[PDB]
């Protein structure tokens, strides 16, 4: 298990997600299949001239599963997933060139929706989730297991869960007053409304 601490300014804006109500935290499921969709057309393109890059799963899609019992909204994609490096960069440790200006947006009264404009919308998940679990397997290396509560650090360990083939699966533990977003035509409402447009199907694992 490698621990890793946030770089300084998301740390900052992680702390200002977590303990500043926003009314529109609805938004965070639309910043989270906005990256899974980013990276299904990684994949997508690079399968146009190679289909050796498929050999992990040719189905391009995006579920969404909803469990009432362990609390969790759970945001599955076939995308190209990420390398180890990939997951301890891109989701933590280097800065992003919006943070600074996106706390102060945020401070000088913007919506919680400006996010995804800024490049930091991934820290919308912690609108409604007290944990965060992200699993990745990216083709030609092995299954990764990032986690954080926030409060300054991170997880990096080698996944031993269920093998996914290639992509990203997101899991929110969801906080106790966060529970909506487990119910099925609150899904399916905040997908029409925000999510419409996606490329990929978006299907929804009904309990
Ligand atoms: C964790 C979070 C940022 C929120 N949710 C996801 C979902 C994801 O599939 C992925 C992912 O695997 N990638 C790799 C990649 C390559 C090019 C462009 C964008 C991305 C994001 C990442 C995320």
């Amino acid at each position: 298990v490698e621990t890793f601490a946030f770089q300084a300014e998301i740390a900052q804006l992680m702390s200002l997600i977590i303990n500043t109500f926003y009314s529109n935290k609805e938004i965070f499921l639309r910043e989270l299949i906005s990256n899974s969709s980013d990276a299904l057309d990684k994949i997508r393109y690079e399968s146009l001239t190679d289909p050796s890059k498929l050999d992990s799963g040719k189905e391009l899609h995006i579920n969404l599963i909803p469990n009432k019992q362990d609390r969790t909204l759970t945001i599955v994609d076939t995308g190209i997933g990420m390398t180890k490096a990939d997951l301890i960069n891109n989701l933590g440790t280097i800065a992003k060139s919006g943070t600074k200006a996106f706390m102060e947006a945020l401070q000088a009264g913007a919506d919680i929706s400006m996010i995804g404009q800024f490049g930091v919308g991934f820290y919308s998940a912690y609108l409604v989730a007290e944990k965060v679990t992200v699993i990745t397997k990216h083709n030609d290396d092995v299954q990764y297991a990032w986690e954080s509560s926030a409060g300054g650090s991170f997880t990096v360990r080698t996944d031993t869960g269920e093998p996914m083939g290639r992509g990203t699966k997101v899991i929110l533990h969801l906080k106790e007053d966060q529970t909506e977003y487990l119910e099925e035509r609150r899904i399916k409402e905040i997908v029409k409304k925000h999510s419409q447009f996606i490329g990929y199907p978006i299907t929804l694992f009904v309990e």
